[PDB]
Parts: structure tokens; sequence; C-alpha cells
DNA sequence: GCCCTTTTGCAA
DNA sequence: TTGCAAAAGGGC
């Protein structure tokens, strides 16, 4: 209820205003202290500012020689707190430096910095109450305010809550050394969003096989286990090429009713049912590559729909698929001229090949251009998982349904990169096509993003630049700010930063966002696991230190 | 049990907290001193911190003129000690700077640094005892605490112990200039791990041919000799292309029963027995060098399994292998059309070649297989890539623990491709096995600057993603500046010997902040076997150790 | 990493 | 017989 110290000086140091505070022997003897990085209230001219404690140093006050006095007391062996109160009362001062960050105005908005420097005689500094801190953070907890690991510097009641307005339609970056909590942070945010706001969809690109089932003691549990614990049914769609191994695994950990929580789907299709899909994939593979699809590929890409009415034209497409190595289902009848062959049988295949046009004959001749499709082909599938995912995420059925689509990238081997690029392109094109009718309203979860946001001409770069218009959020983790382009870093809205050991990383971070210049020293020298610095635009344009929650504790606590 | 001096000031300097200590005439007369780099205890507000002595200088205390006083005493032949005790009490002061490293939490983890700056009247500084130091380092000795070469800074009873939790799933950097003990440190750590925790596997990429046998006086013995000394049997798998020479050396230097300790396997295979492996290697080469595989290679890669059931396609595959220069075993027969040939004979080889599609294009582009000559040997019939994969990640090999050593020089110029292929295969298998068994093995590589850069980033991926699967890295480079910051910023354990260059210490400090406190010691103290160690997050501060010789470790352990 | 150079088929 | 395409290796 009273000022902590006395303000004795103030100035403008660069783009910020700073002031000097002095703590007296009485206040120090009452146990009053100020922690570095602590948030305080500054009253000046009838206006309230938020301030941060930056520095602290000892300096003599008045006419005194603290060194001589203390050395003499030590030499003569006098207990300074019991024999010489007046000697103890002339050296027990302490100095602090406080920077003004801005002030809260009108409807919770933040006015940054200031043009008015406060005179010393009329400036006061106050300890901030939990109600004030709660208002500061607010205008399903994910973390709570903390200062380092000091006792008394923890505020379990001051929390930052998850809210779809914070994440959907906006870009979030998750940085930190390996082993410090990026994946746990992501999973806690996603579980809270799924539990509290069930109309938000997620597209998780799982490259390490950890976001569905995770039983080893090296990470937090998976989303399937979290959803089973919280009683969330029928919201996970898992795509994989190991649909039998994963089905076996799910039954040991989710029990006999695992199908109520997870739906396993294959990443394989029958290309004798989707020749247009085969041709489109072969055509797009080269655009995603350097450049210049061939003329015989553009011709097919544009005219295969026309060809479908001509059995002679379609016979050459099926022959190209069969010659590239794709296995047909037993009893597949191909009609040529005035005869029907069974390509599944070697004798009929040879007969038709010997017995065998708008550009389809060139496609048949250059059949080895389809061999890569054999990484996706499986006879008897007839699914088109690309379209299946498209209506999972952007289907008109939703208008708010909630769909967590998890892609098991490793199972695809060396086709995963091409598959990811193609799927992202399709989803973004559909989202653009639906503009003005419905919003996408889903979040792309992207780990090790430095492999996706490198080239400016990439679909992921384009999504990061233009997803806010169409309602697509992005949440990307990289372990190192220096791995991300500065153009993306500067345009990112939300930041969640754990410990970074390198000076270059913190320099890049503060070069991207100025307010991050006040925590670089803490980041460099405090390796604490699960301790985050969070920054949100435009309502919390300043860094706040949060202690993040374990997913196990969150699950055990949300049952109440 | 009493404070050393008096604290006269404190402040925040950069990311750390410092305080100033003054030593008085009585304490200086009693002989009490503080060594630079010594660890002390700081008591403040009922809490104990660990501090390090960083600086020391002489400064006048009070209103005095030490220069004039001392000069006058020297001029007037005045012996201060015996004649003027009062003039000697006003000049005999000394100053020290102490940095607060952090706070030890009993029943908990060390808390680094501090946000609370101590007032100068409430801080005390104490000397740390042997029990306190032992407790600090505890949270099979590998080294013992030592401060320089000064007498009284030697603590043989305060030791740092090898623990699998410090090394498995983590990265350890070993730096130092030539001849200062990096290889000895590596061998001591590996021998202690093998002896005490036999459930950890190792993959050593021996680029210098020193980790199996070492009989010269220019380095310490090898792992085979250490294991023979300690009685460890049936744990070393040695792969080489010089099997006969290495068997002769092993017999000569380990006796007749050397086969109970080392099992020697070749790095050669018969490609007429593994045509699918030949095609896979040819296909993976392009990706490993950053390019995109051609259509005729993707066709074979995806379709050779089907082709194996068609003798007409298999004839072209074998013809391509024979055209590339791969020697078949004596008496091999082909079955082109409904006829049989003997490609091992130069007559029927030409007969088939003149008597002669996906396989036809492979036969026409046969020169794509010539590099396989580096690994081909007729009549071998054992896939060494699969054998190594089973050794490191087997269903039953889990537990026992296996030490695989790769004799890289014997492969000549194919070693780079072999190493990249093996690492990619092992990482893919480890990722696929996530949830059923943990990899739990340590990749050991010397001259790491030659490995930690390549197209497709295989070693970058291993370093940045191996923690989840329990894949540890132990890489020695001899110069920090030669390691990318992308990999330096993900390292947890550091072991640094003397570095002469200024840029080396600057890079090390930029990579890990606390190493700013020992850079000046490193720059000016060339001591062999003196290592500064740092372990996150159990010991997040630099501790100076004297490391043991493997020769002495073996004698100590034999009992 | 990117810009020549070659064998091979389809045409007219 | 030559122009034109298309895939692939080699030189820079
Ligand atoms: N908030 C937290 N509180 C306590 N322990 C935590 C917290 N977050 C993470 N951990 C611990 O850190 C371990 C690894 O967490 P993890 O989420 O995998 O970090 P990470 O940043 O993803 N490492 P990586 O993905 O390899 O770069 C967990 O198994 C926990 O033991
Ligand atoms: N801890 C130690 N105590 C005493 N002598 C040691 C110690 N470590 C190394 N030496 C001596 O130094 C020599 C060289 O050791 P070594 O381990 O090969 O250093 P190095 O770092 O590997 N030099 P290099 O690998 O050639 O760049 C040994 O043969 C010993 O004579």
């Amino acid at each position: 209820e009273s000022p902590i110290g006395v303000v004795v000086s103030s100035r403008r140091n660069g783009p910020w205003a700073e002031l000097t505070l002095v703590l007296t022997p009485q206040e120090l003897d009452q146990g009053k202290r100020l922690l570095l990085g602590e948030l305080v209230r500054v009253s000046s001219g009838g206006k309230d500012y938020v301030g941060m404690v930056l520095d602290g140093y000892y300096e003599p006050v008045g006419r005194s020689d603290p060194t001589y006095t203390l050395a003499l007391a030590h030499i003569n062996q006098v207990d300074l707190e019991k024999e010489d109160p007046w000697a103890r009362k002339e050296v027990n001062f302490y100095h602090h430096r406080i920077v003004l960050l801005g002030r809260v105005v009108q409807g919770g908005l933040f006015a940054p910095s200031t043009r008015l420097l406060p005179p010393v005689v009329e400036a006061r500094v106050y300890r901030m109450t939990e109600e004030e801190l709660q208002r500061l953070l607010a205008a399903y907890a994910f973390g709570h305010l903390a200062y380092g690991l000091e006792e008394g510097g923890e505020y379990p009641e001051v929390v930052k809550e998850v809210d779809p307005a914070l994440f959907v339609g906006r870009r979030t970056a998750n940085f930190g050394k390996t082993g410090f909590g990026k994946s746990n942070e992501n999973k806690v945010i996603l579980t809270l969003l799924a539990h509290a706001f069930p109309r938000v969809g997620m597209l998780i690109l799982d490259q390490n096989a950890e976001y569905l089932l995770q039983t080893e003691a090296t990470t937090s549990p998976g989303l399937a286990q979290a959803f089973k614990a919280l009683g969330i049914r029928g919201r996970i769609r898992f795509y994989t090429a190991r649909e039998e191994a994963w089905a076996r695994r799910l039954k040991e950990h989710l029990g006999t009713e695992w199908r109520e929580y997870v739906e396993v789907l294959p990443l394989k299709v029958d290309f004798y049912h989707f020749p247009e899909l085969a041709v489109a994939l072969a055509y797009q593979r080269r655009r995603l590559q350097g450049a210049e699809p061939p003329q015989y590929l553009e011709n097919a890409f544009y005219n295969l729909e026309d060809w479908k009415h001509i059995p002679d034209r379609m016979a050459y497409v099926y022959g190209a698929l069969r010659k590239a190595g794709l296995t047909p289902r037993k009893g597949l009848k191909i009609k040529y001229k005035n005869e029907n062959y069974d390509i599944s049988e070697e004798k009929s295949w040879g007969n038709l090949q010997e017995a065998m046009k708008g550009g389809a004959r060139e496609l048949y001749s250059r059949a080895k251009v389809f061999s890569f499709l054999r990484a996706f082909h499986a006879p008897g599938k007839e699914a088109n998982f690309l379209e299946t995912i498209k209506e999972d995420l952007l289907g008109e059925k939703t208008e708010g349904e909630g769909k967590v689509v998890i892609l098991d990238l490793p199972s695809l081997g060396e086709a995963a990169d091409f598959f990811t690029l193609r799927l992202m392109d399709l989803l973004f094109d559909r989202a653009v096509e639906l503009y003005g009718k419905r919003q996408a309203n889903f979040l792309v979860v992207l780990e090790e993003a430095h492999n996706f946001l490198e080239d400016k001409a990439g679909i992921f770069y384009r999504v990061a630049k233009e997803g806010r218009k169409y309602g697509i959020g992005m949440l990307y983790s990289t372990q190192s700010p220096a791995s991300i382009p500065m153009e993306i870093l500067s345009q990112t809205e939300n930041f969640l930063v754990k410990h970074l050991s390198s000076e270059e990383d913190v320099k890049v971070l503060k070069r991207a966002k100025a307010p991050f210049a006040f925590v670089a020293d803490f980041l460099l020298s405090e390796p604490i696991i699960g301790y985050s610095y969070v920054y949100f635009e435009p309502y919390q344009p300043f860094v706040v230190p949060l202690r993040v929650k374990l997913l196990e504790h969150v699950l055990k606590s949300l049952d109440s």
C-alpha cells in the first residue's frame, strides 16, 4: 500500500525511460527486496505505468566510507547488527534501476513507452498485486507467473489462459534448446484447445512419431492418451502406412474400445481408380521440383478428363500404369479395340502389349515416369486420402466440428516431403476458393519448421505470409531462431521462448522484437526446464515469464 | 568455521552477480589466501550459494598513501614488521571479486544464478570443505578436483564419477590442442562405461585406427587391450577390409585366445547374392549427394523385388553387374531365354552378351554400378549393414550391449558414403522402433569437423533429434571454431583442455556462457591432462579436473 | 548448382 | 535426313 523505495533520478536511455530507486536500511531490515525482472507499478502525474527491474548495485549514500567502516568493524570483531546500530544504519542502502514499458489504456490496449519523463520528486514505485497482474495478463490455464526459481517469486494464481483468438489465424513460434519443453508446451495448448473450444481443427505433421502414442519416459504422453483421459471421443483421424502395426499398438494402451477415440486410415490408394490423380501427381512433382513439366505431361494433365470417354485412349493410360509396375487387382478387364484383356494375368498382359492417339501413346511409351507412384499404390483401396483430408479439415459438414488430423510422416519413407508439399498446396487452394463463404478455422502444427520455411517460393512460406486472411493458424517449432528467416520472424505475432545457450540466437531474437532485449541475459545464464518467456500481440506486447504445466498434471487436474 | 573476509560491495554484472571481498591485515598475516578459480560458499539470508573467485587486486583502504608509506619505509631502512607494526596495518589489505554461480537445493536440482542481490551487511564468505565439495560434485572415478599446479589446490579425494545418465541421449564435446589428452579421456570414459554399465552400446567410427589396438608410445592403449585387462569378453564387433592383417595383429598382441574378446567381420559382400542391395545403394547415393534419382533408377528400386521372379529380367540385372566389373564366383550360371550360360567364363560371357524394359535400361547404363567395386567380394554372403543394424538395435541384443568399431581407413574413398548410408539407416530404424525399444547407444567420432557437415544433413538430424530415442554423441574436434554453432548450441556436456588461440575461447564462450570464467586460464596454462568439465543440468558450472591415465585406471580397477 | 552435350526415338 | 522432344551424365 506504500512505495517500496524512493526515486532519486530518471532519464531517457535510448528508446526507453528509466529511473533509479533506493532502498533504505529500514526497508532492508524489514526484509523488503526487488527481484531482477520483476514487474512493478509506477505512479507519475496521475498515470500508472508498467515497469521492470533491470539492474541492482551497491553505492555509498551521503558522506561515508563503507569499505573502511566495515573493514574496521571486522578487524575489531564487533557484531554489526547488535553492537553498532548507527554504523549499520549508514551503509545499508541499495540501488535499483527500473525501465518503463508503457501503460494500459481504454479497452485494455497498451500504449508503449512514453514521451513524458517523470520528475523525481513526484514519481512513486509500488509492488503490484495479484489482481493487477491478473488484469495485466488477461487483458484453462497454460502457465503461471514466475520469476526464476526464487522462493516467493511464484504466483500460482496468476495464469495465462488458452483462447482461440490467440492462436487461430495467427503465427506462433516455439523456441528453446533440446529437452526444455517445446513439445510439452505444444501438447498442452492443443489439449486445452480441444477440450474447451471443440470447433477448432488441427493438422499435425508428426515427423518423430510422438503426437499420438508416447510411452517412453523421454517426453509427455500423446494426444490419444490425453483424449482418452479427458473423455474426448471421435475427433482424431490418424493417417499412416503401417495401419496394422499402429492398430496393434493402440489396443495395448487405449484398451479394447480404442476405436471410440482414434480412427486409423491408410495412406495408400488404388491408382487404377484414380488415373487423373496419378497424372496430376506426376505433373505436380516437377513443379515442386525445379521447373518445366514436359509437353506430353501437360497435355495429359489437361486432357485426361476428355480422354475418359474413349476406351482406346484409356487403354494406354492403364497400360502405362501397368508398365510402370503398379499391381492391379485380380480380374481387371481392359477393353482395347474390340477385345477384353486381363492385365493381372501375364498371358493376357503380353497379348495386349503386343496388340497395342491424342497423346496417350506417348504417355504409355514413357511409363517409367510413374514408378514413384508405387510408394502410394495398393490395389483395392479406392479412397483418395487427399480428398478425405480435404473434407476432414475444410468440409462443409463441419461449420464447427473439430477434427485433429495427425499425419505419420516417417511411414512414407522418402516420399514424405513431396506428399506434405502437395497436401499443403491442395489445402491452401481450397481455403482460397472458399473465401467469402466460410473460414478455414484450423491450425497447422509444424515441428522442426526450419526445414519447411527455408525457400521463399515454398507453399509453407506462402501460408505463413497469407494464412491470416483465410483463417489458417500456424504453430511452428525450430529449436533456434537463427534458423528462421528474419522476414517470417518479424511478422510472427506470438512468441514462446525457452532457454537458448547461444548469443547469436538471443541477438536474432531481440533484433526481431525489441522488447526481447530485457531477458537475453536471463536466457543465456538460466537453463531451467519448462520455464518460458511469452509475448502476445497486440494485447500483451511485453515479455512475461511463465512456469508451464506438465501434461500429466494438466490431465490429472482437468478431471475436476 | 569463520568468514574469510568482509563483503564491501555487490552488483549485477551482465548475466551474473558479483561481490567484492576484502582481506584484512590480520588474516593476511595468518596466511589465509584465496586462489583464482577457487570455489567458496556464500551465506546470505539463511541461504547458501556456490561462488567462484574471479579477480584479485590491491587497492588503498581509507585515507592512506601506500606508495609514499612503503617508499619512505624502504628509504629510511625501516623494517615495517619489527619496527613499525602500526604503519604495516594500514597498507596490508587485498581485494577479490566473487561471482555467484547458483544455489544447491537439497533433495533437488541445482538452481543456476540468482535474481536476488545480497545487501553488503548480510553476506558472508566461507571456505568450502572436502565433504561439501564431494557433495557438490556427486549431484569409477574419472578425474579429481584441482586448481592449477599450486600446492594446496589438489584434492585427490574429490572425484567426478562416470554415470550413464550423463552420456546416454546427450552430446559431449571434447576440445583441446594436439597432445593434451582428448583420446585418453575418451578411452577412460568408454572403458568405465563398459565395465560398470554393460547395457550401453557404442558405435565408434575409428578414423585414425587407434581404438582397437595401440602399441606405440604416442598414445594410450586400445579398447581390445583394456577389455582383455579387465576380463570383458564377447562384446567387441570389429568391421574391416583388412581382416587377415588385423587377425595377425590381434593374435600377436592378445595371445591365442584373442577370439574370446574380439570378433572380426569383413566390410565386403557378394552383390550377385544381394542385387536388391546393389540397386538400393545406387539409388541412395544420389539422395545422399543432394541430387534427385533418375526415373530408370526409381523403376529398379521399386520393382526389382517383382523382377526377381522373372529370369529374363534377372539376366539383365546380372549382366549389368558383370558389365560394371563385378567378379562373379566360379561357376555362376545364367538362364537367358531357355539356355544356360557361365558368366564366370570369358567365353560364355561374350556368348550371352551377344545373344542379348526396366532391366534392359539398367544393363545399358551399367557403368552406374562401378563404385560398388569398393565393397564387392565374391562368395561372402553376409549383409554387413544388416549385421551392424542388428548388433545395435536387435530384438535380443537389447541388454547385453555391444561395442561396434568401424575401421574407416580400409575403405579408402568409399568411407564417406558408407558412413552416411549407415547413419541414415540406423536413424530410420531407431525412429521406426520408437515405443518398443530404445536405441540407447553412443556414437563416438574423432575429427568431428570432417563429419558434421554434409548434403541431406544426416549428422545434423542425428544431433538435433537423437535425444528422444536415446542416441548419444561423443565428438572430438580439437578446435571449437571448426564446429557449427547449430551443433554447438545443442551440446550439454563440455570437456575442454588447453586452447592457444583467442578465437577458440571466444567461440567457446559464445556457445556456453559460464566458460567466460576460465578463458584466461586456458589461454595461458598449457597443462597436459587438465580438463574443465561442464554438465547440464546437474552441474551447470565449470569444474577443473585432473584426468587419469588409462594405464593407471586399469591397475586401479583390476582389484 | 547450373548450364552443355549425348543417345534415343518419333516424325515428315 | 533432319528437326524436335525428353531423360541423363558431365563439365563449370
Ligand atoms: N513444463 C515442464 N515441467 C517439467 N518438466 C518438463 C516440462 N516440459 C518438459 N519437461 C521435461 O522435459 C522432457 C522433454 O520434454 P520435451 O517436450 O520433449 O522437450 P523438447 O523441447 O521437445 N526436446 P526436443 O523436442 O528433443 O527438442 C520431458 O520428458 C520432461 O521430463
Ligand atoms: N591425463 C593425462 N595424464 C598424463 N599424461 C597424459 C594424459 N592424457 C594424455 N597424456 C599424455 O599425452 C599423450 C597424448 O595423449 P592423447 O590422448 O593422444 O592426446 P590427443 O588429444 O589425442 N592429441 P591428438 O589426438 O594427436 O590430437 C599421451 O600419450 C600421454 O603421454
